[PDB]
């Protein structure tokens, strides 16, 4: 009932939509971890320093990590910022970014309050 329980599952719903088929053809980089190794960026942990991905999202809400919404918005927002910091900002996966995050930060605007 209570108001951060609320808004909770509203970011629920938001990471549910993030990882949902409507949205695949964008949002398939950020479904895992940056596997640098595989990848051949082997400079990417240089850069990165707190890796973010919605799969760790969704580890950290499914074990209650999340305290509110804006601990929750802080990851998908650090996922996001992590791509535009590491990739040329002409490469597909900060266009696919872009995409993603026009959806998260659309919906978690109309977050209960
Ligand atoms: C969060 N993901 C990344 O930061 C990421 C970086 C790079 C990457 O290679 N970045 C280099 C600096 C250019 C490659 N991939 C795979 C990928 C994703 C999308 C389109 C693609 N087209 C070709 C590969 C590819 C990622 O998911």
């Amino acid at each position: 009932m209570g108001k951060l329980s609320e808004q909770l599952k509203h970011c629920n719903g938001i990471l549910k939509e993030l990882l949902s088929k409507k949205h695949a053809a964008y949002a398939w980089p950020f479904y895992k971890p940056v596997d640098a190794s595989a990848l051949g960026l082997h400079d990417y942990h240089d850069i990165i320093k707190h890796p973010m991905d919605l799969s760790t999202v969704k580890r950290k809400m499914e074990n209650r990590d999340y305290r509110d919404a804006q601990e929750f918005a802080a990851d998908v927002r650090l996922m996001f910022s992590n791509c535009y910091k590491y990739n040329p900002p002409d490469h597909d996966v900060v266009a696919m970014a872009r995409k993603l995050q026009d959806v998260f930060e659309f919906r978690y605007a109309k977050m209960p309050d």
